[PDB]
């Protein structure tokens, strides 16, 4: 049962809009909105959205598998060995937010301080002592972006698995000699860095020039979560504020996906007339090029929504009904909607490019969608015995045979997958967890969870006190 | 009673080295080490130090006043008006960590997200609504380093006050016309940005070319905290590990200051032979040029400790007894001392250049000295009624006349000074507080507080859980 | 009669290899090699070539017209108006080396000091006084690369004409309002800068993603000069030294073009066995990415010449017979061929990326192919009366009615085309001329002209003396 | 007899202002203005000047010797060996425009293409074959500014000699071991690069913080050429146009030097009232920071000419009589004087920062002062036999024992000094010569030579024709 199975199960249920029914539904962890910083919903005058993995949640593991297959096929097409075609995507291996070390060809799970929590070379999980040879301080400088690449998006899941597949394949293929920084095939040397660049380039190619979009749109039921509560929630937002879309995707793809998301024989509620998806938005902006969007952006263009092409020229005019924009900047949105930053709740899945930058550069309020949480929360409550045993052990230790701590940490972690929880390894929080806490005001498995709280709701987090204040 | 009066009072007391006496002394907030992340002291094999405001704690407000006077005198010498000479340093105005906005000439106290907590134009404290004209979202982009300068060092205290003095002076002097971005004097226009640059340049000049060092060394009792427990603590560190100095200051100044710090008619304990300060260190490095030090650094040089000048050439040799180094990098230290990052406790006062960079770039353990805490802690326990009333009010509010919250916030804040606590304004934490929590493993008013804990001590912080884990 | 008609006429003639016949043939301007700096041919141990417009000389105006048509079609496909399809390439308009001013939308012909010689806005040639409003000093800063783009390649000929067509079209189309920096179409504004970027992007697209290569290879007789003397000359070079190819083009295109260039029912001379084109080269390098090639370059790769794809890995091995390389650097060539810079004669058409950089960065000897010279030389000798009259007028003037100088300058210039000679306007030399003189040791309409000189030939230029030395 | 002895001899003669006397005087090479590009003097509406080595020509070798002595003294003061004090400036060694190779510690004289003409390691002149080990292609990449420093100013003369003295000293001092890239003194290694940086820093220090200016102003007769014809020429310029000063020097130094230059018991001509130097200028600008001046510059400031300090603020007002400016940009000058670039003749000695940038960035007309020409011209006419013999030999060779060419080249070169003529080595022109030809419209040993031509004079250079045009 994948996280998207959980989401689709919840999506299939019609909304019970009775106040006590809603209040009772959000008592369950699965349907809750979680709060890092207090947020008075009455102060929000604008709700903004990304599309991919926010409005359009791609089903798992089918979508990652398609991405994986197409990326493999591209690498074979440019000259990688035929044996790559025997790889098959395995959803139990990758966890999001891992760091690929291009020097030594390892996937690393790290905390917020760059300390190593997990290290795998191909499919070999390297134990603590063996890690010291390459990482003498069990530490990486994570801002050394020439060396380290952080795989923090859901689109990076297939390449995370593919990197480990390739390191495994080359290591075990007798044609190649394994060296510290790559593989020797006689007079050819393939560094892990060059191999990584080929994989990154191929994923980009699949998305931007290959058939991923085409294959997705040909079978939207297979690939995209559909929820009749989506139009309902967006209609309620528009009754109390303005609603906008700001997506990096192009208009033609956006229109296909959004049309499917709204394709029900009714509008917001059963029995109401169906309305086109564009009617749910005060402002629609495509080709946003986030994160640059939150600084200088690019010139504001107007989409000819008949031809799907850009009108020639920079658009200098006002916000009008039926206009679709392309490019621009976060300031365009603010100015056109008459909004200040703190009036905006921006809802997206990109912990860096969406949520971090909108918060740091503009002071927008943020809602982070974390699709994996829909399954991680099930594991967390099912296996709470293991975590509680770890707490008790960490407590008893502070005052001999702490191999027990390592073993319980392992058993706990394996419940989430080979690379453990997105949010921790045992008692140590990941970089990803720390970034969520720091930059997401609110977070949840889905933004649809906002449906279960009234719009006057005050989301509350406890005040933080320093050690000397306590 | 200044924070340095508190420190010197504590410094005057001889150490009672009985185990129960030590254990009882660190029960008091004033003598405690505070813990952001757990730290097993038995794992530390090297203790590293900065000099200024760490080993050599400059007395307040005398030292800031000297800096202020010399900076004023430099500005008058280059052509600023004679009226500047009537300014007098006021220690009740500046709090460390304020942001000077060079566009509008305001000092701002901000939280970690750039939200405005306090705004003053000269000596006029601007209320919330009047702030909206210049800061529509009550927010600044703090990484816009062309516009904003963050005054986060103790050496920045005099310029913090001086900026406000100058904005006040020019505003009220009939020769100048106040404009949005500076002052017009007929055919001359002085922007706040140019005025800020002159002040920054003059502070630099005072430190590097003027008489600040000379005036300091002429009266070390007036300007520098002296504590017989300093040699005792450093001797105990050297019994269990290596000790090093890495200072941006030059050897001639370092030698004067350190000689004074160790000038007692005894060594570590009363009755022991006096030993030269250099004997307390396994490695002494001057001219460190931190923060660059924690990346590429500069070439390693050797000090001729007789002439005080650098020997010609890059030093290629080993760590030898009696050698003093200049420049180099953090890697030099690690290699020469045979240390990995996590083996090192680095003790300093610069929350950015010392503590942030050693943690982020190298994974060193960190101890932040915060001299103001020695007085802030007294205010915090004396006026705990006001804070507790604020908690109660914030609680009751969450479920009308919240002018009461603003008033109590003001009365609380004014107990610390005109710009409030270093760590908060009312219930909102400052940027500085957030940076301490994030990058200082341990912190205290003085590193001497380590004397009251055994070297096997396990400093403990509670584990952090995300909202969905709780 | 185009310059490529002249070249093909000369190409059709078999070589008369009698020494007196050769000596007599190079007496004619058309078949001469011109000399800017003395060059002893006996010191050359390696001959290096670019492909495009050097070995493969594209016929004119057919090739420029194809490029033009495809670029227009791309712009219409992305949303430019249908009226663009009525444009037709005119070879009488563009001269190579013009500067597009993106601020004001003018094509400019300039001297080496940035002084204006010709200015056209669309098809309107702007006279001297009217030029002063936009160019107060009749001067541009040609290194302001954000504003000015220098159209110095033969591939830039179609876009040179297309820019002028578009400025004309928009100016005269009643839908748009002409402004100083572009065109207003209601709420859309198209700056000349944005229009220029669309044209540049479309030319790139045609070459790299569109059908230009495909259409070229489908009709090589229409598009490419073929000369049986090419194999003869290259065979003679290989008897006295090494021969290499270093092309930015990919192997698949290179192989098609080169196969056609060598497709005769004989080898070097009539009656000899045909040999594959690759046999004429000691080293073949594709994907060179000049000008970067002359600095750090990219990693050296090996082409699988069966699949046409790159082998995986960096190539670490020696120069072997039958190997084809991709990427690398100029140092790769030198090292693999055992050559020093001055041992190499590098033959190409790119006055910047080939010839300038090989000379300045590596001290290679240079031969610049200037295909237009094959026709310019005919105009120069036919209309020498006009130039001689200009000399006489310039002489008489130096010691009233100099409108005569302007008129004769115009009549002379118009003999070459609307934008005059590549090398001058009247008595003023162009930037392009100055760059040829400075960086081309030797130059000619075709490198085939080397066939008419023996390999011991000493090419001689007169020594340069400063004014004070004369 | 130094070049400044020649200049002062010419300076001592009063001006004979009879038209036939002037016309006859400029017939002599010494008093001529040389012409690279034609310049109609009637089109010049503004004459602009640098001060140092233009208006204020420092006597040789006294001034270079003072610079040398002070630079040596600074290096000894920071820890260089005492033996440096035994060095004594030798004017027969340095020629301007040499390249210091920081990798190998050689001074190189190069042509415009980076080809080696002379190589010296310390005082050892390295012959052609021995040069090949370090320079395999007898070539350097002169834009590799990390490695090569071009000593092209008259202020660089003392450091040119000092670099060679230091390489000689360290090579021959038994304490140091000579290595390929510097000197080893046990555990210290001094690279040529670090040694070069210390010398460069010390020259800067002497000029900006040391006693060079003070020692100069204490004995202006010893150090500065004084010519009663200077006020006469400047007065004549002001009758036909505007006159400005734009100097990097500060006002206090400028005022001392300029006061001395105008200190005669008369004004422009004998018998006229003396006038202050400032009266000769329409605009006076100090602290110019050229070459940045010719781009963005710095903010325009006003000098308080009583206090010598800057008024506070950016100066926003008009050009007024008696105002002195500081900083600004070349555009300030143009706007304030109502000049276009080609209306300005800018007169200076810096072939890069003055003359190159004013020409390339602004299209100003240029007059380069080359003080050494006053003596080089004497050598050129005295030893014309040697050059003529070289021409004849180069001619006879083109159609065996060319050791004769090398010997005559040597004897010729040695007439100018150990590093030969500024402008050539034998028949090969230097980089400096090529830069003069390219960027100086006019040049001379002194700008005073303009006095001998009427202001309607048309300076004529012959038109340049390409090889194919001839
Ligand atoms: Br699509
Ligand atoms: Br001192
Ligand atoms: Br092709
Ligand atoms: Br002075
Ligand atoms: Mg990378
Ligand atoms: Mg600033
Ligand atoms: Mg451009
Ligand atoms: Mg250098």
């Amino acid at each position: 049962t994948s996280w998207s199975d959980r989401l689709q199960n919840a999506a299939d249920m019609p909304a019970n809009m009775d106040k006590h029914a809603l209040k009772k539904y959000r008592r369950e962890a699965y349907h809750r909105v979680f709060v890092n910083r207090s947020l008075a919903m009455e102060k929000i005058k604008c709700f903004g959205f990304d599309m991919d993995y926010t409005l359009a949640v791609y089903k798992s593991p089918e979508y990652e598998s398609l991405g994986f297959e197409l990326t493999v096929e591209r690498l074979v097409s440019i000259g990688y060995p035929q044996e790559l075609l025997s790889f098959a995507y395995d959803s139990t291996f990758p966890t999001r937010g891992l760091v690929f070390d291009t020097l030594y060809g390892n996937l690393l799970k790290v905390d917020a301080y760059g300390n190593l929590l997990v290290c795998a070379h191909g499919f070999n999980f390297i134990r603590g002592p063996e890690t010291r040879e390459q990482y003498p301080n069990k530490f990486i400088q994570r801002d050394d972006t020439e060396r380290f690449y952080i795989l923090n998006t859901l689109f990076n899941l297939p390449e995370t698995y593919l990197l480990a597949c390739l390191v495994d394949f080359f290591t075990n293929c007798p044609r190649y000699t394994s060296c510290e920084t790559g593989f020797k095939d006689g007079d050819l040397f393939m560094s892990y860095r060059s191999m990584f660049q080929d994989v990154r380039d191929a994923v980009d190619w699949v998305h931007y020039k290959g058939s991923l979009k085409e294959k997705t749109v040909e079978n939207l039921e297979k690939y995209v979560v559909k929820d009749g509560k989506l139009p309902l929630l967006l209609s309620r937002m528009k009754e109390v504020g303005k609603v906008f879309l700001a997506t990096n995707s192009d208009y033609k793809y956006t229109d296909k996906i959004m049309t499917y998301l709204f394709d029900f024989p009714h509008g917001p509620k059963p029995g109401s007339s169906h309305r086109p998806w564009q009617s749910y938005f005060d402002l629609i902006l495509v080709d946003a090029r986030k994160p640059l969007f939150f600084g200088e952006g690019t010139v504001l263009r107007q989409v000819d929504t008949k031809t799907g092409k850009l009108k020639i020229g920079t658009y200098t005019g006002p916000l009008q009904h039926g206009i679709v924009y392309s490019g621009g900047s976060s300031d365009t949105i603010c100015d056109l909607l008459g909004a200040k930053g703190k009036d905006i709740l921006y809802i997206g899945d990109h912990i860096f490019g969406d949520i971090l930058k909108s918060k740091k550069r503009q002071g927008w309020r943020t809602f982070l969608v974390i699709p994996e949480l829909a399954q991680e929360l099930h594991v967390w409550t099912d296996k709470s015995s293991l975590f509680e045993e770890l707490q008790s052990l960490d407590i008893f230790l502070a005052e001999s045979i702490q191999r027990r701590i390592k073993k319980v940490t392992h058993d706990m972690d394996m419940c989430y997958g080979m690379m453990g929880s997105l949010f921790r390894s045992g008692s140590r929080q990941t970089l990803f967890a720390s970034q969520v806490m720091r930059y997401a005001d609110l977070y949840a498995a889905s933004f649809i969870n906002l449906l279960y709280y009234p719009f006057s709701y005050l989301f509350r987090a406890a005040h933080v006190l320093m050690p000397h204040e306590s």
